[PDB]
């Protein structure tokens, strides 16, 4: 047997799962499509209506779960909405997706451009999580995408940025139990980051602790190495994204520019960008004097000591002039004996990576400090301005 409701179609034996307030996700049909049907209780009835619509204005982005359509007998209201793999929480705690060979780094862009979509359509989420975020089927290209999901807890601003203070514990903003806006989302977000990176922690530690933590702001992004490069860049991220203060975390497009995203290539290109930048730069310049303000401790003294035995035979203490030597070397590439490109290359990729071991915090320094130039034509796709 099969509980039809026209065009909605589901055997009640194929369930995906549930949702805390009562309503259960079924594996169904609409219109001989492959959707995941989705049954509401009467009490719900407020939460589908606003869920239904706010997705009729944002299901047209690709990381936010296609709508089909809603409909209701005597007892239930039905939502079918796009049929997906598994859950975030199932790909995290289920360690054979591995084999998908999906990039944790471009499930949360998906994830956070799909966030951004909402709040440019003044929609706050209000209730993001693993469970909510969904990994898509592979299309016939192979392509598998992050998407945002449970919109059952939005709300749509208006003309003032303001929420009043509604939820799932162990993911909810400190600010929204204590006026709260979009930053709360990010701050859900941060934890989400985390998650995936950290392969299951979270930084307000255990289920049951989380929440009573978050009230404390007593967190822990320990899985984050403080002298490997690709820990230390997501550690600048997430400790903004999980700041106490809203004011203090970055908007969604903030998020979504910062060097966490970049590729090797765009890496080294920053590089580039910037000792192009410097120079003509005297030292007490304002940007000059901003980057040197620190390594020292970041070049480690010496910067020529820590590199390769072939490299050093072809001021050493400064970040500008290892940003120099590293453009001199990415510009004159070709122009240089195979001994020291056998050493550092291949360009981009190997080349970049090669300092950026080396020297963990010569990006997250040079980044935040050459924030001053966040305005400029040059710096428009490093920053968000
Ligand atoms: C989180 O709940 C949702 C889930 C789905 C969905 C679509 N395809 C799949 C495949 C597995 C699955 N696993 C279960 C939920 C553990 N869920 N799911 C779609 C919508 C919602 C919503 N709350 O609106």
């Amino acid at each position: 047997s099969v509980v039809i409701v026209g065009k909605i179609s589901f055997c009640p034996k194929d369930v995906l799962g549930h949702g805390a307030e009562g309503t259960i996700v079924y594996r169904g049909m609409f219109d001989n499509r492959d959707v995941a049907v989705k049954r509401i209780l009467p009490e719900c009835f407020s939460f589908a209506d606003r869920e239904v619509q706010l997705l009729r204005e944002s299901d047209e982005h690709p990381n936010v779960i296609r709508y089909f359509c809603t409909e209701k007998d005597r007892q239930f209201q039905y939502i079918a909405i796009e049929l997906c793999a598994a859950t975030l929480q199932e790909y995290v705690e289920q360690k054979d997706f591995a084999h998908l060979g999906l990039e944790p780094i471009t499930l949360l862009q998906q994830t956070t451009s799909g966030l951004a979509h909402l709040h440019s359509l003044n929609i706050v989420h209000r209730d993001l999580k693993p469970h909510n975020i969904l990994i898509s089927m592979p299309n016939a290209h192979g392509k598998i995408k992050a998407m945002i999901s449970d919109f059952g807890l939005c709300k749509k601003l208006a003309v003032g940025r303001h929420s009043f203070s509604p939820g799932t514990e162990g993911w909810i903003a400190p600010e929204m139990l204590s006026n709260p806006t979009y930053t709360v989302d990010i701050f859900s977000a941060g934890c989400v980051f985390y998650y995936v990176i950290s392969e299951g922690s979270h930084p307000f530690g255990k289920s049951l602790q989380r929440q009573a933590n978050i009230l404390l702001g007593a967190c822990s992004l320990d899985c984050l190495h403080p002298e490997k490069h690709e820990d230390v860049i997501a550690r600048e991220l997430i400790e903004k994204m999980i700041a106490m203060d809203p004011q203090k975390r970055p908007s969604a497009k903030h998020v979504l520019k910062h060097p966490f995203f970049w590729s090797l290539e765009k890496q080294l290109q920053f590089f580039q960008d910037v000792s192009d930048r410097i120079e003509k730069e005297s030292l007490d310049g304002p940007i000059v004097k901003q980057l040197e303000r620190g390594g020292r401790a970041v070049v480690k003294m010496d910067w020529r000591e820590n590199i390769t035995v072939p490299l050093q035979t072809d001021k050493g203490g400064s970040v500008r002039d290892l940003l120099r030597a590293m453009r001199n070397k990415k510009h004159h590439y070709r122009e240089l004996p195979a001994e020291v490109r056998e050493t550092l290359g291949s360009l981009p990729d190997d080349f970049v990576c090669y300092f950026t071991s080396r020297f963990p915090h010569l990006l997250a320094h040079t980044y935040r400090a050459m924030e001053l130039c966040s305005h400029e034509r040059l710096f428009q796709p490093y920053y968000f301005h």
